[PDB]
């Protein structure tokens, strides 16, 4: 059975194992009804999953009268294509359909925090704004990326500086998806999900910890034919997953000051993010900003040494990165380090940052980030 | 300085010459901020943009830290409002030393292009930034710039793609109508008398006594020293009369809303094909006629009150048939068809229009749905 999960005080989220195969293209038809569904998706991504909603649309289309159409969209995997231009082609595109997609139009984001962030960008202006629903198809892009209404496209001048706030009608989870999902692109969203549990539920970080082995074989596991990836794991996962998304949507439901704690880890994440990019993924720069941000808390005394241990033990555990020398991303990246200078200097592009400091794992110092000394940050930076 | 509230909070604020001495003020007081970007077309922009440059630095120096003033001056016309001109706001505002931030406080002055280009931009910047408008055009006034309706045009169409954004605060300062364009001021009436029409009688009434005073103003070549010394009140009131009315109906919130519609219905296909040589209020004006004239053909209106709504228009300078010499001139060779009519009329299958049951009382509380037949009579 599908878990429903609220945000901004109403239904959007729901979850379960396949609901792609059987399920949104009916509860769309249903809940959204519309003549009109513009899919988005990236040709990686499409290419897998597209084929199969034709079908299940197609179906549940035409069991009703008249029937609503589907029209797909297929844009260039990468970050390159959230962009000015694209959003444009898909508007244009849109516009240019026989007859135009019109206001009635609904919709659907099937993919990572690219496609989601820039079809949902492209829903919020599409004649000054048209409903639209999340299907992430990333880990992180399920427990973050999608849970919000944050859209945007990058400009060469920097990533994220024109979008909006626009919230999805529905937020659809469909675990499958992780089936496919690259195994680096899965280990680089379980970051996320370990920040949120670190700084709301010991016991979920603890769950964590153990799930560890049993999750990541399931991932990295060779699946025989007839099977799915992840059969016998199906709550472990589930659970753990969705305790992030929860959280998430619970903190959006909130703020301003309380959102600012999803932040954690991100502070110096951001300024590494900035340097090893893009050979380094995001969720990999922040589980190493997480055990810095995390040294960091210590080291001001609020901190137990244990906990920052246990940080660094469960981000490893799931094959996340804990130090800038960690030799895999060397090899990944010749001629490339962070100095202290330049990591500082990154995160001032944001004399005292701001940053969110765990009292201890599962409760943060504060209800926000707190106000740290430019010069005890550049002490967890030293060598 | 008159306030009229919009969504249940004051942010109109209208008067005369705040322009020259209120906003600047307002503004650092009450959208404080440390970047100002202004935003106007060269026309608008080089008649008011110096006065404010020292209005601006006046009250900006005044305080400290000292906030910055930036500047943007787009080309006139409706072609500006493109995914293009916006896309170079956007660029320059970041290529700002130091980038334009969050706390940008933008300024839309100028008509009802630079105000939905600009509001949009401003919609967007950084998932959305503070903004104000400062209509410039008689129409932007009392419409326009009242409601948050901000886009850009496609070759594909208008105002395909933008963005719901509520200015902070919607200056008025009737003294641009100074400098305005008389075939302009005429054209904004249109919705100044649309508005009248479907909400106070007593209002419609006030609009006609005042034509021939209100209209000489304007048509009157104002000898060297202002344009309206004298006829303020008259003005004022009859133009907030619009502004406030909008703002009523936009602040009830699919219902009430439609009756702003009135005349649009047919003004708009009329539009589509007399367009860009006839402007938007000419061809609503017309397109009022026309739907009062139908409304008459149903049995609602009262044929008196067709004449009456006929003589205000046409007695401030607006056209009241496709037949107007004014028009075809500007139009030779266009000719509007009862099908082409009723095919542009489909772009917006069954046919819903604002009914007139007399001057002041709309038929219902929204529009009607009238038969493509007897639409058919009306034109042509
Ligand atoms: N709240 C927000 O709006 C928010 C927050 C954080 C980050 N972001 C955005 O998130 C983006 C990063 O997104 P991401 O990490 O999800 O990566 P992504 O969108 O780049 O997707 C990662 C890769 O997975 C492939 N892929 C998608 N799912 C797959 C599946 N199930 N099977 C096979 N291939 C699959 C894609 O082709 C892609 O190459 C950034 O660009 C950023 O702008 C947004
Ligand atoms: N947001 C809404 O709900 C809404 C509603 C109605 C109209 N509109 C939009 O408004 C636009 C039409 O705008 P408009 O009728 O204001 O025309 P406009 O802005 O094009 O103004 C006409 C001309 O007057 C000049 N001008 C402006 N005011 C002046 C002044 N007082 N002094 C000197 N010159 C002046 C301009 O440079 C321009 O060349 C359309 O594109 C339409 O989509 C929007
Ligand atoms: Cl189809
Ligand atoms: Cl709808
Ligand atoms: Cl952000
Ligand atoms: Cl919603
Ligand atoms: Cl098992
Ligand atoms: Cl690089
Ligand atoms: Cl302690
Ligand atoms: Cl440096
Ligand atoms: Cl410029
Ligand atoms: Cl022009
Ligand atoms: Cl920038
Ligand atoms: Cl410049
Ligand atoms: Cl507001
Ligand atoms: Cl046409
Ligand atoms: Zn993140
Ligand atoms: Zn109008």
């Amino acid at each position: 059975n599908p878990t429903k999960i609220s945000i901004l005080g109403r239904e959007s989220i729901i979850a379960d194992f396949g609901l792609w195969r059987n399920y949104v293209a009916k509860d769309l038809i249903s809940d959204c009804s519309s003549t009109t569904y513009v899919l988005v998706t990236d040709t990686n991504i499409g290419s897998i999953y597209t084929p199969s909603f034709e079908e299940a649309f197609r179906k549940r289309a035409a069991e009703i009268t008249p029937s609503p159409r589907l029209l797909i969209y297929n844009r260039p995997p990468g970050e390159v294509s959230k962009s000015r231009q694209t959003k444009a082609d898909i508007e244009d595109w849109m516009l240019s359909q026989n007859p135009p997609c019109g206001r009635d139009t609904v919709v659907i984001a099937l993919g990572g925090g690219v496609i989601g962030d820039l079809t949902g960008f492209v829903a919020s202006t599409y004649m000054r704004g048209v409903r639209y629903v999340q299907v992430p198809t990333t880990l992180l892009a399920m427990v973050d990326s999608s849970i919000g209404g944050k859209t945007a496209i990058d400009t060469p001048l920097g990533k994220n500086l024109i979008g909006a706030i626009w919230q999805p009608t529905k937020i659809y989870i469909d675990l499958e998806f992780l089936e496919t999902l690259p195994v680096r692109e899965f280990i680089n969203g379980m970051a996320e999900v370990i920040k949120t549990a670190a700084i709301s539920s010991e016991e979920e970080f603890t769950a964590l910890e153990e799930n560890a082995e049993t999750i990541l074989k399931a991932v990295r596991r060779e699946v025989t034919p007839g099977e799915h990836r992840f059969e016998g794991t199906e709550e472990i996962l589930k659970a753990r997953i969705l305790a992030s998304a929860r959280h998430k949507a619970y903190v959006v439901s909130a703020d301003g000051g309380l959102r600012n704690l999803l932040n954690w880890g991100h502070s110096i994440g951001h300024a590494i993010e900035a340097i090893l990019t893009p050979q380094i993924l995001h969720g990999e720069c922040v589980a190493i900003g997480m055990v810095k941000e995390a040294e960091l808390a210590r080291h001001l005394g609020i901190l137990k040494g244990v906990a920052v241990s246990r940080i660094v033990k469960c981000l490893a555990a799931y094959g996340l990165p804990t130090s800038l020398k960690d030799a895999r991303i060397r090899k990944l990246t010749a001629g490339k380090h962070c100095s202290v200078d330049q990591l500082m200097f990154n995160m001032a592009l944001d004399p005292k940052k701001k940053i969110v400091l765990l009292s201890a794992i599962g409760t943060p110092y504060e209800t926000r980030a707190s106000v740290v000394a430019n010069e005890d940050i550049r002490v967890v930076l030293a060598p």
